[PDB]
């Protein structure tokens, strides 16, 4: 999906990502858009382009809907679905004192489904956080920028010892062997919902990176968030088994979440 940038239409700035600039615009005087505007240097841009064409065939109501891009100038253009309340963590924090212990599985349910459908694709997201996800006008939580971790071209977000690299949301095997896996996508789904159930704090607040890649090896886990019943964090921390093959499925995962609303 190719789309002509003629049909787009800048409104707003959004902020500032990995890729650089980020927009919100129409395209074809009708559709609210997101369009990240890749910088130079930023992006492995030939071997984006080259593996585009299975991105375009993932559709799911909890994943961001993919538009199309603009490759035939530069910068590159990312067209995507516009979410109006932005990225889940801040919108979190900003409205924390209002969720309900409903609303909190529900989102964590909304995720769910997009990755059981991503694992079902045998595709990778590689950085899931709630800062990678998105929330629309109705309160609905979408899955964002699945699998463009493995484009970007910042030694400090590419290696496990750099400064962006997200380590809080990784298992040992990533920190130690960089084995990526639907397993590792797992682990960090287990964090997402922690930063749910906690409405928005850091994982290992005040611990360094590698304190905190020293102590999950060593079998330090995040502790249980005053609005997580017994059965939610038994089903997060099924996600943070030391060996991956003891770590759940995401249909598992959905089934669990589900039999914890039946109950309720
Ligand atoms: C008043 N509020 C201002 C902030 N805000 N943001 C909104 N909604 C969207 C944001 C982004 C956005 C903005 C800044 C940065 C990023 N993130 C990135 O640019 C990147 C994330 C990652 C992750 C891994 C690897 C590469 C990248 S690039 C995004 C998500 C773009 O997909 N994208 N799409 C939206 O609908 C709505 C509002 C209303």
């Amino acid at each position: 999906w190719e789309i002509d940038p003629k049909d787009l239409t800048f409104l707003k700035e959004l902020g500032t990502g990995q890729f650089g600039v980020v927009k919100y615009g129409k395209w074809r005087g009708q559709y609210d858009v997101a369009i990240k505007m890749i910088k130079e240097g930023s992006m492995s841009e030939d071997e984006f382009i080259e593996e585009a064409k299975v991105m375009m065939n993932l559709s799911h109501e909890k994943l961001v809907q993919l538009y199309g891009v603009c490759t035939k100038q530069r910068p590159i253009f990312i067209i995507t679905e516009y979410m109006a309340n932005g990225c889940l963590l801040n919108y979190l924090r900003e409205m924390r004192h209002r969720f309900q212990t409903q609303q909190l599985l529900e989102m964590c349910k909304d995720v769910c489904e997009a990755m059981e459908y991503l694992e079902s694709k045998q595709f990778l997201h590689r950085d899931l956080a709630a800062r990678n996800c998105l929330v629309n006008d109705q309160g609905v939580v979408k899955v964002s920028d699945f699998g463009l971790s493995r484009y970007v071209l910042d030694d400090e977000y590419t290696s496990s010892v750099g400064s962006k690299f997200p380590v809080r949301w990784s298992p040992p095997e990533v920190l130690m062997y960089s084995k990526f896996s639907s397993k590792s996508d797992i682990w960090a789904f287990g964090v997402l919902m922690w930063e749910i159930y906690s409405l928005g704090k850091m994982p290992y607040e005040r611990f360094t990176n590698s304190e905190t890649a020293e102590h999950i090896a060593q079998g330090l886990r995040l502790y249980r968030p005053h609005l997580a019943s017994e059965k939610v964090y038994t089903i997060m921390y099924s996600c943070w088994h030391e060996k991956a093959d003891e770590r759940p499925t995401f249909k598992i995962l959905l089934s669990n979440i589900l039999d914890v609303m039946d109950e309720n």
